[PDB]
């Protein structure tokens, strides 16, 4: 039911508490982080973990234990990574952690660490064809994904803290460090246009880009980045000092490692010749959980199975017999109007998911429920949806039975967004479908003419007619009940 | 578990679906409305209900049945009011409704109708000392409330549709109708400074006031109105035509009845000499439900029992063992800082409820969870809370571990709001209490010096110290762990 995953990283030791709400439904119940930096001064002593950072990891792990127990978790899986697997005292740390708190750390290998990164990306992102990039403190993992399946894995022994402690602490030439980077980046035997940015270093870089570009959506999971347009600026971050990084929105804990990790990313992108990187909020923690939940399904969700959409329903509407019919009437109502709007048939995906969650906001309050639904969509419908998908679905629910202004920030957040006339049509269909599904109606059938839309049904539909004037129309048309 | 209440009004026939989540927890699961206006042309025929409006009520009620069944409701209570109880064909309508759908309408009397209005107001409003005013289509109910107890009841046979059909349809002098109003308003044997505005007519008038005053809170339930400051404008509404009412934000369907009902309100307020009216979103529908839920408790919630707060927890956090300790540490932390802030001891109510719901937003997403909590507070914490109470609690949770800007709209929505220095202190205490309650700590004790705040505990509190720099302080002070 409730599962905890501890990621003992080189720089960041994370924790994540997952809750299983269905066969495939799950949502992140809690998360935290700690900059213990277990690998502080170890890359000069041949991976010998000093006593100062190790005792910090003991106290952090000892309190991560209380958190996992505080949330009544029935499973706890601990994993270590580069800074621990490449340690001569590796077995010494796995013993003393049980001495204090009683946690059995399972050391992961570089090939197996890159596995989880691909498991999380091949199922929780709107694209299943890319190359993961987990730039961590000690190691940089990559993995090719092809239509959900992971092909090849590689684990470069290069990281943000590693490159920092031996190159950037000595103020060596920036191209001197870029040589050691290329020493391991050139052995990447795969190339792809897409890339999946994983790790706190890449997410910190994505926050800087969202800041200057004045991005309206406040979520980083799924943020598309033009690799060719932004590669120039990414290389510059290495040359900026502490103050200049502060103005760009870099956190305090991510100052000594951001510019070292920014160099590593600029080399990988140009090597892979990527043209589109996608920020990922999921990483090793989510990969460990998905491998268990999908052990009987080959580490892949079945077709048309989205974990965010499923988990969002189980939380706020476990009885969707009402919202299920609202969707089924949108599909019929759409093709029954295709001459007038001539809308691409790909937008049914957005209109269908909208009809399922348009009434989700009622769990908070029946007044402004569609406003509450759009808030839930824009902030929770994360896994498997791009920001454009969420923006469309958000606008469809928010402006139900209303007209969309011309200066909507979320409507103009991208150049690939549909036109307002297209959005008004989808919102109109959903508005009309909600009116026809309000009562316990049954087996309706529609038909169009030039401007007349006639609805055939053996039901009275008295209420559906009374609120018909309170309906925004995309173009002049007539709605008649026969 | 799920209960439906149908209110067959003179003008508006409403429906409300309630869900019982606890012994005293309940939230409005669904609501709707229909302008059937069963009393159209009956006040000229001595209450004879015409055939045109009655057959509309048959189709509306027949579909209200499907809604109640669609939501798996185990109880359905139907009540009629003035336009039906004063009808010669009253028994004829109660029979033909069973003929079509099978609903047993229970006709309520004027004294019993005013009862439910007081039951809803004496438990779901931030003041329990007032006089209810249910200005409906046919009758205007009033009821004195004293510290939760209802003293006297009266049922004036005056309404918005009644006064319209025989006075305002003839364009008689506005003071001619004001005489028939005074004929029944003078028999009000009670007076009080407070008033509780009930009904769609009074809520429509409250929406007009919130619009011109540019009210930032978008909820009408609990909107305080200065009776002496706004009585002048209320009388004017009768003199404005259709167009001018459109600009003021009046809903089309409330156009023929708003100006007739606006006259009725101006007479009652001046008679009662009220100085503060409080808009009420709850009415007859909520009174019927509360009389059942509180049948064994004398139609009153026990002390410190809020139905909105209880129902809000059961929905989004039925396991509050974590949030219950976050509150208990706020109370101790407050008095352990009283010399430095010298804050009124009445604000514990806001700080205590904040500590219980500050982590409520995690059910939506762990990222920006405090932002999600504030959204839930400002939009759902309705029953028993004034807009000032919600605004304070909303700001405490939203700006946790952050500083509050000087131009916050919700912070400057009233002249009685506390100062930002007071709000920063409360938000600081909550931020510190959340850090001390993160782990499964136990039995802490604090103490203050001039600027030193020393926290005594037998726990390590390693994580609580790491995130101490990320803490906004109201004034320069020192936090030490001993
Ligand atoms: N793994 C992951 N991290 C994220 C994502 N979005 C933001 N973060 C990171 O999560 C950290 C915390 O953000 P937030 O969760 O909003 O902190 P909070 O301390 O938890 N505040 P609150 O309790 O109000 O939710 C930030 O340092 C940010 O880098 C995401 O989608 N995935
Ligand atoms: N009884 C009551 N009515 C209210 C309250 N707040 C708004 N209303 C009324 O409820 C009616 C509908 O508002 P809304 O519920 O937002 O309509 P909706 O059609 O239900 N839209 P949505 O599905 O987005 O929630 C309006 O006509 C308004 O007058 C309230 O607190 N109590
Ligand atoms: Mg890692
Ligand atoms: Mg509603
Ligand atoms: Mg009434
Ligand atoms: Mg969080």
């Amino acid at each position: 039911k409730i599962t905890t995953v501890i990621d003992i990283g080189s720089n960041s030791v994370r924790l994540a508490v997952f809750k299983k709400t269905s066969q495939f439904g799950f949502y992140l119940l809690f998360e935290t982080k700690s900059k213990v930096r277990i690998s502080e001064g170890c890359y000069a002593f041949n991976g010998i973990l000093q006593e100062i950072p190790m005792q910090r990891a003991v106290k952090a792990l000892s309190e991560f234990k209380e958190i996992a127990l505080k949330y009544k978790s029935k499973k706890i899986l601990c994993v270590a990574t580069s800074a621990v697997r490449d340690a001569p005292n590796r077995l010494e740390f796995v013993a003393r952690v049980k001495k204090a708190c009683g946690l059995q750390i399972k050391i992961i290998d570089g090939q197996k660490e890159a596995l989880y990164g691909g498991i999380a990306c091949a199922n929780l992102l709107h694209k299943n064809s890319g190359i993961t990039i987990d730039i961590g403190g000690g190691s940089t993992e990559c993995a090719l994904i092809e239509k959900g399946k992971i092909k090849d894995l590689i684990s470069l022994d290069v990281g943000t803290i590693r490159i920092k402690e031996m190159f950037l602490d000595k103020d060596l030439d920036v191209k001197l460090a870029k040589a050691f980077i290329q020493k391991e980046v050139s052995k990447l035997p795969f190339k792809h246009k897409n890339a999946f940015g994983v790790g706190g270093t890449i997410r910190a870089l994505s926050k800087v880009l969202m800041k200057r570009f004045d991005y309206p959506i406040d979520s980083l999971h799924g943020y598309e980045i033009d690799a060719h347009k932004n590669l120039a600026f990414i290389e510059k971050i290495v040359m900026l000092k502490e103050d200049q990084l502060r103005l760009l929105g870099v956190n305090e804990e991510r100052l000594d490692s951001i510019r070292s990790g920014a160099l590593i990313l600029s080399v990988v992108l140009e090597h892979l010749k990527t043209s589109l990187m996608i920020t990922s909020g999921v990483g090793v923690r989510e990969g460990v959980f998905l491998s268990d939940l999908l052990r009987n399904h080959y580490h892949k969700f079945p077709p048309n199975i989205n974990p965010s959409l499923i988990s969002l329903k189980d939380r706020f509407l476990p009885h969707e017999k009402h919202s299920q019919k609202v969707k089924k009437e949108c599909v019929k109502l759409f093709e029954a109007l295709s001459p007038l709007h001539k809308i691409d048939e790909k937008y049914l995906f957005h209109l269908k998911i909208a009809g399922e969650l348009a009434s989700m906001g009622k769990i908070l309050s029946v007044y402004l429920a569609h406003k509450h639904s759009a808030y839930f969509i824009l902030n929770a419908l994360s896994y498997g949806f791009s920001h454009q998908d969420r923006a469309i679905i958000c606008l469809l629910a928010q402006f139900s039975h209303k007209k969309i202004p011309k200066d909507n920030a979320i409507a103009h957040m991208s150049a690939m967004m549909p036109s307002l006339l297209t959005l008004q049509w989808l919102s109109f269909i959903l508005s009309l479908a909600e009116n026809l599904c309000l009562t316990d109606s049954h087996h309706l059938k529609y038909t169009l003419e030039k401007n007349k839309l006639v609805i055939h049904s053996n039901d009275a539909l008295y209420l559906a007619k009374e609120m018909l004037p309170k309906l925004v129309k995309p173009i002049p048309l007539t709605i008649e009940f026969a």
